[PDB]
């Protein structure tokens, strides 16, 4: 059961912007989660072949990970902050959909999500 191609991170025809909110999502939100001790399972797309999870991409149909988010922010791929915030939320929700309460991977996502929520609570107003 192969891995699908990763989510898109480059598209020259996509309208995109650099807003102060998107700068905050890279410089504060992404950077804080990325350096966390629990970040590594989320730093790249799930390799469901190497992890022996043949059902993963049959259940998770909108995959997302912080490696993809990092590339999108570095490429200024987004139009607005909500688009990027949705990518984070997709990543967390996907984790809770696929896994069981109290699993190690869920505990790791919950720690990252708590920090995520604390940082987006202080999202600056758009200038
Ligand atoms: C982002 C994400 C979401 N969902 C899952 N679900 C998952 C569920 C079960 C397993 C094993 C399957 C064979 N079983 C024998 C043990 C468990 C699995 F490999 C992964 N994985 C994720 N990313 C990830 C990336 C690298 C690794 Cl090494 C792991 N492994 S892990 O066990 O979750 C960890 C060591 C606690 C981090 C996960």
């Amino acid at each position: 059961s192969m891995n699908p191609p990763p989510p898109e991170t480059s598209n020259p025809n996509k309208p995109k912007r650099q807003t102060n909110q998107l700068q905050y999502l890279l410089r504060v939100v992404l950077k804080t989660l990325w350096k966390h001790q629990f970040a590594w399972p989320f730093q790249q797309p799930v390799d469901a072949v190497k992890l022996n999870l043949p059902d993963y991409y049959k259940i998770i149909k909108t995959p997302m990970d912080m490696g993809t988010i990092k590339k999108r922010l570095e490429n200024n791929y987004y139009w607005n902050a909500q688009e990027c915030i949705q990518d984070f939320n997709t990543m967390f929700t996907n984790c809770y959909i696929y896994n069981k309460p109290g699993d190690d991977i869920v505990l790791m996502a919950e720690a990252l999500e708590k920090l995520f929520l604390q940082k987006i609570n202080e999202l600056p107003t758009e200038e």
